């Protein structure tokens, strides 16, 4: 049973910019991706410190890259907060609307796109690299449910039958045929380095057979 949903006006613009803009300096959006499940990570911690059940779903606190040259995916997964159902049809947890407005006015007034972090709107940056990407997530009040979209207006939601996960958030980027340098190990390393070398906690980059 799949839902599918249009896009806020708003997410669809700030979507097609990130895929139609020429801009380069794609790196930058496992600097966000990171950044945000750092970011999600806080928010469980927090929580634990007055209430220690809250890691029963799991007390490790971690982020994984895992690159897969046969499926052209990268996948990075934390350990974090995770997502209600509720949370990742209101834009993934995200004031993806005033953030959007607030970007693209910045974007006139001299910013650029790797600056989109600071809008909160940091997650579709994905859209640099992935022709799809799949949110994979499970928060402790809510069920395990998957996420995607191929952008062009619409995304889906249904429960998650694939393998359980305990507590926190998947992404799983589709790469684009000539993106396939962010699945080498030496690449995944150098834009860790100096992105994400001062991020909270570990991350440990899967290598493949
Ligand atoms: C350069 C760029 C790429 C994508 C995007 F969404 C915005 C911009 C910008 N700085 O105007």
């Amino acid at each position: 049973e799949v839902e599918t949903f249009a896009f806020q006006a708003e997410i669809a613009q700030l979507m097609s910019l990130i895929i139609n803009t020429f801009y380069s300096n794609k790196e930058i959006f496992l600097r966000e991706l990171i950044s945000n499940s750092s970011d999600a990570l806080d928010k469980i911690r927090y929580e634990s410190l007055t209430d220690p059940s809250k890691l029963d779903s799991g007390k490790e606190l971690h982020i994984n890259l895992i690159p897969n040259k046969q499926d052209r995916t990268l996948t990075i997964v934390d350990t974090g907060i995770g997502m209600t159902k509720a949370d990742l049809i209101n834009n993934l947890g995200t004031i993806a609307k005033s953030g959007t407005k607030a970007f693209m006015e910045a974007l006139q007034a001299g910013a650029d796109i790797s600056m989109i972090g600071q809008f909160g709107v940091g997650f579709y940056s994905a859209y640099l690299v992935a022709e799809k990407v799949t949110v994979i997530t499970k928060h402790n009040d809510d069920e395990q449910y998957a996420w995607e979209s191929s952008a062009g207006g619409s995304f889906t939601v249904r429960t998650d039958t694939g393998e359980p996960m305990g507590r926190g958030t998947k992404v799983i980027l589709h790469l684009k045929e000539d993106q396939t340098e962010y699945l080498e190990e030496r690449r995944i390393k150098e834009i860790v380095k100096k992105h994400s070398q001062f991020i909270g906690y570990p991350i440990t980059l899967f290598v493949e057979k």
